[PDB]
């Protein structure tokens, strides 16, 4: 019954191969885990010293507190706060990564890139205060990589890709709560130190600390945004395919997998020059496919088909035709290297800080980039050649994919409605009831879900009910592959409140038809394009973020970074669902800042809730009350 | 049976109170979290993501492997390294509060500091390449503090509190494997990015980025050293005493309790401008005692009394006599603030990243120190009047105890002997077989030892062997409660060529006796003023440290902070004993490279020992191994 694993119907085919062959998958590891650890479950665990491991239980008699007097709400508050350290520090690092790379680029060492997007480089710097008349565009870029590295450590201002992204309002509410990062790495080490044994142990002091790092994650989001479109180009909307069926037999497949394109970006452009080579080994071409966040980043720029993500990235493994899978960090199952083993792909990391045992390594350079893809390429198509004559099952599945929605391309499309006043025409139909209100889809998959269950059932039902629905990472992977990002199922899925809208946009872009059901905002770093546009909306409504009729759903988080996503979500002010439990229950008194309290702190609150139906009505119940609060019907 | 629990007969005396007063105590938590997981015990689970919690059998079958597929060595890995990070963002986090405060007094915005070693300074700004010649102290000041601030991010220098404090044989070696740190929260983060789901997964790769961090932990603790000698003055022998016979049921008792004793060392110089005011309360004065860390450092510099420390602190409150316990963060056992409604001690924190619910909170400033410690010790003498009449049982045992042996103070010692060359009578007496050779005690105690047992015992043999000892932080601790630092012992103590040369230096500093038995190095982050003997030495020889027959022995492990300074240990070439399990044994791959292959990268290793005899022979053995490295006779 592979329907109980994933609704994707390509995922079932490869899990039904997996399973004659012998190939253990994510699923069965699971299942192999089964029961698993209730201390771990509700966060009664602690071995954050030497006296440990410490545990509590939920109910009943001893053990009661930690050995050295740590109680079920300071071992919570803590777990959670170093998952939350965790998530801004492979966001930002992403974000460093490709602040370096800037500043290589515009310094002569790494003439691979450059800045493409010479509009987005000088807003960025408008944004910032970098001036610009009579500067010379490699020295404005200079300006602004400078400052997103000094955005890591303290100085003289607090971290302005928190300061200068969100409404004046909104910073002074963080202020007065002393929220505002004073540096992104000096955040993640505090939530370290104070987490660590014998420091702090007060639950509403330690989850303070955890909003304050989940901003300095916020920044190192949009600070990957806003790098990554200076350096690559601002999405734009682009048609393309998703699902394992994009996987082409004939071709030289190659995955892109991870969450920094730095050279995947590379990967692209190489792999067209390399056409020829791939065709003299008896290709018809290099098929690059996206696995992801980094397949986010290339479907957003380049229309580059999206094969899966997340739970499943091991099937695209399983049809056979999976030559290279091109690694560099974060969400990539180490299993993809000993099922390399059994498939034939030939796996490649890339960077020095995440190597897989069993995975070829390439060290990938900036210096070098495009020597290092060819490099990377010739063993695809070595290992294409390796297959010649093997049978592959690639399931002839895959949707169309209308994706690109930058919040640029948002307000862009917006503007053929009303030139100069762009967000009015998306306010006007808020009004009247057209648009319930928002919600932006975000986060994993995760194993103890059923793959894509909770992400579809809930976005079925706030689309019936006139909700414009946006998505990014593993989330707009789950929407994408059921059709959601397909114009053509508009009239199925949408309220005709909402079809009118999407309709009258898609017209006055020249379409002949409506925009797609759920707008891809793109990779996991892209929630802050979301946050670019809230707070857009905001400042042109006057209001503060915790007025909008505005939510969020990671409907089947897994990562680290996911709660840092959601405990940001919070601390700007929104409503945020979590369709898996994180490891709370074990705390009343946490469990009820987070869900309830912490509405008086910042107007955000959490939302629990393992049922997607009863999710969707208590996201539809946040919106509306939303609604209520400013005197609009609902 | 209290010599189960402690070896310290005044903690047993305070057990017996407790247990016929029925408040609970670090060793009844222990108890009753018996038997504790094995999973954790050895290394096997992970909650990295919200797929887990995950876990791996020891031995039998299933699960075998992470739900994404990490093995149980990366799993082990992965955890080792949080634990490194964790450590270093303590360290050095007390190291970047002494370099804003120091910046603060230079800038006039602080006059309750100020440099007070302007030889230290000066030297300081030496080794760093700071220019002093024309230049303001101040200036020279600001540089010291600006500089230490950067080593805490990515600059076009590595970190500089590691680069210039080893030999540069050692940078080389170091930088040949990629060691050497980038920038001290820099390396937190990626330690935190790396651990997280679906990134590093080799455990070499891990391990290594594991030793680069704990190079960040060695420069916290030697920029702590460094900043807060200049702030509050190099340490100088001194003569004091310890155990909680130091308390006086006349006197307010005040425990300074923590590490970072920016606001103790003005706790001691406030406590004494309020004799007067203490006496109007009917008390003879106010007594201020140490715990922990920061009671080292004022020891250290003042030869204020020690109380009593690490695991058996909460025995300084069942006294009855314990007025105030000032806080500032780290080792703090939580429950000393549900034990102060017991016995009516005031516990005060003082930091706003460490809290604990139910004590009062005094915020500290530095601009505001004098006034909030009169605030704080006011506090205390409302505390001492309230015990008008009632009885305490303070035990009146107490041991005479010598310290101050900063690096400084050592080599001064020696020069009594040798004045232009004061490390050579200390190698000439290692080459004639005087002294074997070194071994530093440092690190905590654990529940799980009976308290001092391992320190003691381990001590008593090497130094009948002629072991040359030093010891840190609660190492220190154990061995002065137990006599190790009262000259008086040396003759029962020490081998006979020990005995000889702790004689001709004492005799040579005009003491008509013998330096103590144990030298008292300081604090733990004063770890690294042993660094900076053994790399004085180690260049006076023209080799590299892991050629020195010098050890060390974190015998009684506990905190985070112990793991990244054993790790450190190792990664400057030391051979290094831990007497409890690190979660390491679920990997023999991880163990094997932790006490054996890491030897071929470093020249150090790990001794893991949980028998204290055998741990002491081990010890003996690798020291004598160094000695017949160098052609030495042993
Ligand atoms: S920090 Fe406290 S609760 Fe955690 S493992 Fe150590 S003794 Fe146990
Ligand atoms: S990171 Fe892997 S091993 Fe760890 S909890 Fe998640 S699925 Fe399990
Ligand atoms: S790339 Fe990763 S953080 Fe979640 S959204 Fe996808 S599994
Ligand atoms: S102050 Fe703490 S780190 Fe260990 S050495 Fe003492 S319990
Ligand atoms: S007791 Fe299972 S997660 Fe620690
Ligand atoms: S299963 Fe006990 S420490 Fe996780
Ligand atoms: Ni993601
Ligand atoms: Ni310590």
């Amino acid at each position: 019954r592979q329907n109980l694993k994933s609704t994707d119907r390509a995922v079932q085919q490869m899990l039904d191969k997996a399973k004659r062959e012998g190939i253990q998958t994510v699923w069965d590891r699971y299942e192999a885990m089964k029961p698993q650890c209730g201390f771990g479950e509700t966060g009664l665990c602690c071995r954050h010293c030497l006296q440990g491991p410490c545990r509590i239980n939920p109910f009943g008699d001893e053990p009661k507190v930690g050995i050295c007097g740590a109680t079920a709400e300071v071992i919570v508050a803590r777990g959670l706060d170093r998952s939350i350290a965790a998530g801004a520090a492979g966001h930002s690092g992403h974000a460093k990564h490709l602040a370096h790379t800037l500043k290589k680029a515009v310094q002569g060492k790494a003439a691979s890139y450059m800045i493409k997007d010479r509009t987005k480089l000088h807003s960025i710097a408008k944004r910032l205060g970098i001036p610009t008349e009579g500067q010379k565009d490699e020295d404005i870029a200079l300006e602004v990589a400078k400052a997103a590295l000094a955005d890591f450590h303290e100085k003289d201002t607090p971290v302005l890709w928190v300061t200068t992204v969100l409404p004046p309002s909104r910073v002074k509410v963080l202020s007065a709560h002393g929220l505002i990062p004073a540096g992104i790495d000096h955040e993640i080490a505090e939530i370290m130190h104070r987490t660590s044994m014998g420091c702090d142990a007060d639950a509403q002091n330690l989850l303070l600390g955890g909003l304050r790092c989940s901003l300095a994650d916020l920044a190192g989001c949009y600070m990957g945004t806003d790098l990554a479109d200076i350096l690559f180009g601002t999405p734009a909307p682009v048609v393309t395919e998703s699902n394992l069926g994009v996987l082409k037999a004939d071709a030289v497949n190659v995955a892109v997998h991870g969450h920094n394109p730095v050279l995947s970006d590379i990967i692209v452009s190489v792999s067209k020059e390399m056409e020829n080579e791939a065709r003299a080994a008896g290709a018809t071409g290099i098929n690059v496919v996206g696995i992801c966040c980094t397949g986010n980043e290339v479907l957003m720029r380049h229309g580059i088909p999206a094969c899966t993500h997340s739970v499943s990235q091991e099937m695209a493994m399983i049809t056979g035709a999976l030559d290279a899978m091109i690694l560099d960090y974060q969400c990539i199952q180490p299993s993809v290297a000993t099922i390399a083993e059994c498939t034939g792909t030939t796996v490649i990391t890339t960077m020095e800080m995440s190597k897989i045992t069993g995975a070829t390594h390439v060290n990938f350079a900036e210096e070098a980039a495009v020597e290092n893809a060819k490099q990377i390429l010739r063993l695809a198509i070595d290992t294409f050649k390796r297959r010649k004559g093997k049978p592959v099952e690639i399931p002839n599945i895959k949707t169309k994919v209308v994706a690109g929605f930058s919040t640029e391309a948002i307000i862009n499309a917006l503007s053929k409605l009303n030139a100069n006043d762009p967000l009015k025409p998306l306010i006007d139909n808020v009004v009247n009831g057209n648009i319930r209100g928002v919600c932006l889809f975000a986060g994993c998959n995760n194993v103890k879900v059923p793959q894509d269950q909770n992400f579809t059932t809930i976005a079925r039902k706030l689309l019936k009910q006139n909700v414009l629905v946006v998505a990014t990472g593993c989330g707009a992977g789950a929407l994408m592959r059921h059709g959601f990002m397909d114009p053509a199922n508009v009239d199925e899925l949408c309220g005709d409140g909402l079809k009118a809208v999407l309709t009258a946009i898609g017209e006055a872009n020249g379409l002949g038809g409506p925009l797609p059901p759920v707008l891809h905002m793109g990779s996991c770093v892209d929630n802050s394009r979301a946050v670019a546009l809230v707070a857009a909306l905001a400042n042109r409504l006057g209001v503060d973020l915790d007025r909008l009729p505005v939510v969020a759903s990671a409907a089947e988080a897994m990562h680290e970074k996911a709660v840092a996503i959601g405990t940001w979500a919070v601390t700007i002010g929104l409503p945020t669902h979590i369709g898996v439990l994180p490891p709370i229950t074990g705390s009343l008194p946490v469990t009820q800042i987070l869900t309830s309290s912490v509405k008086d702190i910042t107007g955000g609150y959490f939302i629990v809730e393992l049922d997607p139906e009863t999710a969707a009505d208590k996201l539809l119940a946040a919106i509306n009350e939303r609604r209520a609060g400013l005197g609009l019907p609902w």
